[PDB]
């Protein structure tokens, strides 16, 4: 780990050493060839691990420095487990290790199906938590990045022109303005259609999940949350999809005045999407709007992801919250992130129905190590 | 090259950025020199919160007294590689100048201080002349009035002429009547200490989307201005006032080819010319927020702000303006700093004034075309304070070495020597003229 934690893999600086190496720790520690696989994005490592079992799971992970989070450890602490099952021929589970807004990568996945099937699969880790209390996300939120570009012109008028002209800040302005209402909740025409309820599972985690209100304020730095309650806090930052505005820029913004109409206008958008609803068809109902709302320029976008919600009751999750308990002495499990991740490529292009992203101080690698552990023996079994 | 070229090169030749404040100091101290020198009377710097003022007097014991207004302030010259000569190299080719200030407004500054010196130098200045150079026009003239305030019996006048105007596309000399007033604006919200990872958005209020919302409360999506009581000051033209929008000649392919639109909001000339000098704004000059540059960064960004200027006409009054916007920003849930600055009062005057005839008739004699009468610019200029703080109802702003040629406010200003020649020659003769009408 310490070996693995020294060498740099950044800007594309100093990667293949990391790759080449990671190639070369795979086989030591668990006797099987490693593959290396380029692609029109970065290398992908590859490597897998039969043990004529029932069962097939996938691991996934992505590969200041002097070592004295990012897969900084995760990846080592869950491989050196699979090695110490290897050597006692306790391992009852195939294994298949594929190691890394995502534009690309879900390339790579679609021309490798058939390699990369499994029953499960595991995402990059989950951490400590604040709490210490191991963390278990059964998900993620899907997304959808969008630009926005009104350009009117070839240059900056001088203001006293406004009367003649139309001005792309109050226009661009107005465009994002149709798109929420005051308390946020998005104006787009049929966005929340595919929508789906929770499940009775669902509401139970989203209820058990403790944040400490008065924490997370102070560590967000905000003067006011648009609500107080934990029950209510849990509940919109897991459960609500959004429209968020993460960027406006037009004219000029410097100190002092320079009076002027711009010519150009743009604005950074970015949806966070729940289950069932899909970014392309988001995006779809996002132009159909535009244009009823007179919209006049250029629509970008990227980083389409899908949400994803995988069953507490299924087998593999089942596995990750009776094996944390062993090694950690309750685990904090939540049904998605308010975040994202490429988890819905692999639930939706590989068919693995069940996902999970779960299991820095010396301490918790080796806790990872043992979770790790505990859980690739309880699977099989379960 | 004679006293009076010479003179304007090295005039040029001096950095003056009012912006930065880069050379003012020089600038006023070289122009203060200069005005002793040529007129041989007695100039002074006199002090101001901000940038100086050259005052000066020459008196003939006339019965008429005319208070001269310039600037020697210039705008600021970014970015400098657009630039073919150096900003301030003041450049001879083609006959013509290369310098920042060239038009706006140095060249028609110096070719007024010499046709005062040439009328003097022949005894032939019939009218009594104040001189009033500031250096803060560019940014808005802060710190005039409150020097006016304090020297109203010093700067008493019969009449006024203001920093002056230049060719119009045709090359006729224009006289202008007029200013509309201004009110810049700046809008602030500040929701945190930081920006957040927009996986919160749920949790908290973004400012961009507010203040995009509050902007939008302000105007229709024609530009009509929505705040309660705006218009309600603004009185209806005089039947003189719309014959000269009438007159008023606007090459419209010409014209929307030089702003650079794809599309403008009106086709015919006297709509453009109606809505260019008659309608008052509500202007968004800036608007940032979160993140801007290549790629995706995903936040709740915790700061947004947006600039506003307000142009104004009769009988708004920018003060009160400030007023109603910000009843408004209250009723539209606004919760954040507004700061504001650069009141500026609009401003008409007579076309029957002696002054304002006096201007017309010179302009005719010596450029031998027909003078383009507008009742008031587009643009803003501190007329009101000489009209309504000194009381000098006589005003107009007419002379002016540039023109529609000349760039100013951007890279390249110059110049036709010619034309600076000429700008002499018209000053000359108006001064000749103004005090026998
Ligand atoms: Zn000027």
């Amino acid at each position: 780990l310490i070996e693995f934690l020294k060498k740099p893999s950044i800007t594309g600086e100093g990667i293949d050493e990391t790759a080449n190496y990671l190639k070369e720790t795979v086989e030591k520690l668990l006797g099987v060839k490693a593959n290396l696989e380029k692609t029109k994005g970065h290398p992908v490592v590859y490597a897998e691990i039969n043990v004529n079992a029932k069962k097939t799971l996938l691991i996934y992970n992505h590969y200041p420095f002097s070592a004295t989070s990012d897969n900084k450890g995760t990846l080592m602490a869950r491989l050196f487990a699979i090695k110490h099952l290897l050597d006692k021929n306790e391992l009852n589970v195939n294994v298949k290790l594929l190691y890394e807004g995502s534009v690309n990568l879900e390339d790579y996945i679609e021309k490798n199906t058939n390699k990369l099937k499994a029953d499960s699969v595991i995402m990059e880790g989950a951490g400590l938590d604040p709490k210490g209390r191991p963390q278990i996300v059964l998900g993620v939120k899907g997304l959808l990045y969008v630009e926005l570009v009104l350009d009117y012109g070839t240059k900056d008028l001088h203001s006293s022109n406004a009367p003649l002209v139309r001005n792309p800040c109050i226009d661009l302005a107005k465009i994002i303005s149709t798109l929420v209402d005051m308390g946020g909740r998005v104006l787009i025409e049929g966005f929340y259609d595919d929508v789906r309820e929770l499940t009775e599972e669902e509401r139970e985690l989203i209820k058990k999940y403790d944040i400490d209100v008065e924490e997370l304020k102070k560590a967000l730095g905000f003067k006011e949350l648009k609500y107080n309650e934990k029950e209510k806090i849990a509940e919109a930052l897991l459960t609500y999809p959004t429209c968020n505005v993460d960027g406006f820029e037009c004219g000029y913004t410097g100190k002092g005045s320079k009076t002027i109409v711009p010519h150009r206008a743009f604005a950074k958008l970015d949806f966070r999407l729940v289950p069932n609803q899909d970014p392309y068809k988001v995006f779809e109902l996002l132009k159909k709007h535009l244009q009823k709302a007179g919209f006049n320029g250029e629509i970008l976008a990227h980083g389409f992801e899908y949400p994803v919600r995988t069953s507490v009751n299924s087998t593999v999750v089942k596995a990750m919250i009776e094996s944390a308990k062993k090694v950690y002495g309750e685990p904090q499990v939540i049904p998605n992130s308010a975040g994202t991740q490429p988890m819905g490529l692999f639930v939706y292009k590989l068919g693995i129905r069940d996902a999970v992203s779960a299991i820095i101080k010396i301490d918790d690698y080796y806790k990872a190590i043992k979770h790790t552990e505990e859980f690739l023996k309880l699977y099989p079994i379960l």
